[PDB]
């Protein structure tokens, strides 16, 4: 006898399982066991993908719901897995999202200014590098510090907290209430902070004294600040980094991006395309009884939709394992969600991602990995898959 199949299937970022496509042929929706001991069902297909994430009914708010099935344990109070519902009711959405827009002057010269300011610093320092930790992720919480308009000096206490923040465990953690309450108590002050005027918290101070919203709790506010850095950063960084893995991995494009740097953009969408960057299923609960491909799907049981399941399905993108700049459905897949929660910082993540393959091919146009590939550490029961150090040289 084989106990229900597990998930998630493996947390390396560098290949899709060959199970994934046997799997989505097979059963694309079919039961599968978490972390927690939960069953739930597994979505796969580009299609069910699609219909689970364009229907509300399939519930992102409800998984906090006490007893309810779980993926893994929550890392925040509840309510803050509906924080862009409770920005929205707050009538705070559309400041929210114009304030992490990559449009606001300056914000793109930043990034340039930035990305090369760390790879001359590597440069200096002499090969190898590592390209998460002196990289990508810096560069993702220098940004971030930016958007919100809270000091640089800042960004780096606050992204400790991200490596216990987004862990994906089947039990709570105590650490990340201790995290969680020191980064809204920081919130709280930059709020309070008369010389934090500039980008995300600097608009929410204001607002905050505004009598349009006297009656927006304090809670609310921190919790947009602490919310939006933590899946902001933890994203872009974690996105931008097993990107440059699959760009290293191919000289050819690397090669092409460097020379034609305009296809850079289309570049960057086939890299989100086949990012594995998620290492679980989007979970909803569902809130009624709702056919699924050949299943019924029951009031009350979760849900995981594949991104990867979704954006490697080749009904949807023909030779979906094969980087081609040139499809006719490029931004049609799901890395950045679908539907009701559909990610409001796209358009910044693309922009972090772009300037710093951009900045990277053109300081390091003969980056490689400094060590063969399956020599990279990928970090384990985690909301991200992400090698622990990313070494290169040049
Ligand atoms: C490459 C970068 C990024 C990727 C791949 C990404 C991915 C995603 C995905 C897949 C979702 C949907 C989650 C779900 O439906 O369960 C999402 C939602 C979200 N993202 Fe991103 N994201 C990125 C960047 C960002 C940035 C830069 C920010 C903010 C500064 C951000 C903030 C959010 C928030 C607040 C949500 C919740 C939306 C809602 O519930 O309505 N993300 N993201
Ligand atoms: N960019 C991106 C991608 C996916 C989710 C989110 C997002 C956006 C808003 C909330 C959540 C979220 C958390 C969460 C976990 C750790 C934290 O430090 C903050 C929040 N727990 N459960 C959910 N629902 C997640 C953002």
């Amino acid at each position: 006898a084989t106990v229900l199949l597990e998930v998630p299937f493996s947390a390396r970022g560098d290949r899709i399982p060959d199970a994934v496509a046997e799997l989505r042929t097979r059963e694309p929706i079919r039961k599968v066991r978490t972390i927690t001991g939960a069953e739930a069902w597994l979505v796969s297909s580009y299609a069910l993908c699609t219909q689970v994430l364009e229907d509300r009914r399939f519930s992102m708010k409800e998984t906090a719901a006490a007893g309810a099935p779980r993926l893994n344990a929550l890392t925040v109070p509840p309510e803050v897995v509906n924080n862009m519902g409770n920005i929205a009711d707050a009538g705070l959405r559309k400041a929210v999202m114009k304030a992490i827009t990559p449009k606001a002057p300056g914000l793109e010269q930043f990034l340039r200014d930035t990305a090369n300011s760390l790879l001359d610093n590597l440069i200096t320092e002499g090969a190898p590098a590592d390209l998460r930790n002196d990289f990508a992720d810096p560069l993702a919480t220098a940004l971030h510090c930016k958007v919100l308009g809270i000091p640089q000096e800042d960004g780096p206490k606050l992204f400790r907290s991200l490596s216990i923040a987004f862990m994906s465990s089947a039990d709570p953690i105590p650490a990340a209430k201790i995290n969680w309450d020191r980064d809204i108590e920081y919130m709280a002050g930059i709020l309070e902070n008369p010389n934090i005027t500039t980008g995300l918290m600097g608009e929410l101070s204001r607002l905050r004294k505004d009598p349009a919203y006297s009656h927006v709790s304090d809670e609310l506010f921190a919790t947009i600040g602490v919310t939006f850095f933590g899946a902001g950063v933890i994203s872009t960084g974690s996105f931008l980094t097993t990107a440059l893995i699959s760009l290293i991995q191919r000289p050819q494009l690397r090669n092409l991006l460097h020379e034609k740097p305009e296809l850079i953009p289309a570049g960057v969408e086939e890299l989100l395309r086949i990012n594995l960057s998620f290492a679980d299923g989007l979970p909803r609960l569902a809130t009624a009884d709702i056919q699924v491909g050949d299943v019924l799907v029951r009031k009350g049981e979760l849900v995981l939709v594949l991104l990867e399941g979704a954006n490697f399905d080749p009904e949807h993108f023909p030779n979906p394992g094969s980087i081609e700049l040139d499809r006719p459905n490029p931004t049609s897949h799901l890395a950045f969600g679908r539907g009701q929660h559909f990610c409001p910082g796209s358009a910044l993540g693309r922009r972090h991602a772009q300037i710093g393959i951009e900045a990277l091919l053109k300081k390091m146009p003969g980056v490689d990995l400094a060590v063969p590939i399956d020599q990279l550490v990928w970090r384990t029961r985690f909301q991200r898959r992400i090698p622990e150090r990313l070494p290169v040289l040049w």
